């Protein structure tokens, strides 16, 4: 997989985003995680999560997996780095995302999330606290 350029245009939620992707306006959702929704509980922690690491961030990238880029809702479908951190795999490990929606063609990453999942857990993290 390879990592490409976008800019944030706004946070929106745990596990969506708006950024600029080649030039043009787009929602991202992200890849093989799933946060509460913000009326949820840890919906609004998840939520400052991802906003504090996509504002704070010098350089953001996403990385298409091998599959479908965009869901049926237009979304594109990626895993979103920030200043080369990964977002996905990082709300997963602080216990403020679920793996899940790993569907085969695009779950890439699925290994190393599922272990960030499972040291979260150990750890008695927010979701799993
Ligand atoms: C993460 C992800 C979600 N989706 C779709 C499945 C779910 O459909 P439904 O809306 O029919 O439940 C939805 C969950 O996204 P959200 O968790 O953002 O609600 O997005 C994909 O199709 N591919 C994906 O990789
Ligand atoms: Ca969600």
């Amino acid at each position: 997989l390879h990592k490409e350029p976008a800019t944030l245009i706004k946070a929106i939620d745990g596990d969506t985003v708006k950024l600029m992707y080649k030039g043009q306006p787009m929602t991202f959702r992200l890849l093989l995680v799933d946060t509460p929704e913000f009326n949820e509980k840890y919906g609004p922690e998840a939520s400052a999560f991802t906003k504090k690491m996509v504002e704070n961030a010098k350089k953001i990238e996403v990385e298409f997996d091998k599959g479908q880029r965009t869901d049926k809702y237009g979304r594109g479908l990626a895993y979103a780095y920030a200043d080369g951190k990964m977002v996905n795999e990082a709300l997963v490990r602080q216990g403020l995302a679920k793996v899940a929606y790993v569907y085969k063609g695009n779950n890439t990453h699925e290994q190393l999330a599922r272990k960030a999942e499972a040291q979260a857990k150990k750890e008695k993290l927010n979701i799993w606290s």
